[PDB]
C-alpha cells in the first residue's frame, strides 16, 4: 500500500564506465560527496554518461542482458551506494555504474 505499483517494467538507469578502473571510484566518491555530477558523468563514464547522460525510463527486453539483468533484477540503485550488489558491474566493456531510480 506505498503508490500505484503493480508492475515494475521501466526504472531510471544511470551508466558510468571506467576503461582505467581508476577514477570508477573517483565516480564513486564525487557522486557520493555530491561533486560533478554532469563532469564525472561526462568523462569517468568512459563513454555515454551516468547523470547528464542519464538514459531514463527503460523497460527490460529493450536493453540488452546483463547490464538489465542486474539492475532491473535489483532494487532501485545508483551512485557510490546502489543495491547490495556494486556500482562498477561488468558485462561486455569494463566495470560501469549503473544506478537505476524509478521503477514502473
Amino acid at each position: 500500500g506505498s503508490g500505484p505499483k503493480g508492475g515494475g517494467n521501466a526504472v531510471k538507469v544511470r551508466h558510468i564506465l571506467c576503461e582505467k578502473h581508476g577514477k570508477i571510484m573517483e565516480a564513486m566518491e564525487k557522486l557520493k560527496s555530491g561533486m560533478r555530477f554532469n563532469e564525472v558523468a561526462a568523462q569517468y563514464s568512459e563513454d555515454k554518461a551516468r547523470q547528464g547522460g542519464d538514459l531514463g525510463w527503460m523497460t527490460r527486453g529493450s536493453m540488452v542482458g546483463p547490464f538489465q539483468e542486474a539492475a532491473f533484477a535489483l532494487p532501485v540503485s545508483g551512485m557510490d551506494k546502489p543495491v547490495f550488489t556494486d556500482p562498477p558491474v561488468k558485462t561486455k566493456f569494463g566495470y560501469h555504474i549503473i544506478m537505476v531510480e524509478g521503477r514502473k
